[PDB]
């Protein structure tokens, strides 16, 4: 359904990418972070939210997910708080394309701009950035 | 008003610099504070933003930081085209105000600020949100 999104950390350099993976369509936002804090999190969420129409987000166990500060944006923002492939995806491109800029947070932007924007399939098929958008329009 | 069009624009507030990114035909906003106006900052708020929606062309106020060549870079590499000098920022300084006593940090509140602007029904009950409008008009299917 829509409003339905999955989030993940991926360690790397010493630094954490978070990774928001829109279930249905396999659009990506992604960020890279100094730690999986709390309020990091917390900021990340509000961004997403104010990007898209987040209603759910799924996470694993980690105690930034049960931070008051992350308890405070989710309210705030309406979000009730409870892929493998695409992630495994990302940090392939992430892979593919790390020596082409000095940052690591470069080029995971590098990555995601082109996990987003790549077509599926063949002559016919769509983007992940175009499904989520049809999906979403769709919606309404 | 077509539907790949952006126009960027910078605020200062606090001391602090906040770049916004306005997607013309919906008035749908993109926003992040920022250190300073360098040309690796702004080259890479443009990465960001490319990489989420589908950025054909960007109107930019001509500033120091769209001349230098790393920002002429960054959006050759994203297929992005400069129009610098080519021809509500009012009422986002009015949110962030809104908002500023539920956050410590500037940072914070401009993005409550940039949530509510893009949830807002404009036009009465009626009407639609900025975010409805920017997937309405980019939706190819
Ligand atoms: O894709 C964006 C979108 C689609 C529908 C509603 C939205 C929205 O953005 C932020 C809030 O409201
Ligand atoms: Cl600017």
């Amino acid at each position: 359904s829509p409003g339905i999104w999955q989030l993940d950390c991926t360690h790397l350099e010493g630094k954490v990418i978070l990774v928001a993976v829109h279930v249905a369509s396999g659009y990506i936002e992604a960020e890279v972070i100094p730690a999986e804090t709390g309020q990091e999190t917390a900021y990340f969420l509000l961004k997403l939210a104010g990007r898209w129409p987040v209603k759910t987000v799924h996470t694993d166990n980690g105690s930034n997910f049960t931070s008051t500060t992350v308890k405070a944006a989710c309210d705030w923002a309406g979000i009730k708080q409870e892929i493998e492939s695409m992630n495994k995806e990302l940090k392939k491109i992430i892979g593919q394309v790390r020596d082409q800029a000095e940052h690591l947070k470069t080029a995971v932007q590098m990555a995601v701009f082109i996990h987003n924007h790549k077509r599926k399939g063949g002559i016919g098929g769509y983007s992940a950035g175009e499904r989520i958008v049809d999906i979403i329009a769709t919606d309404i």
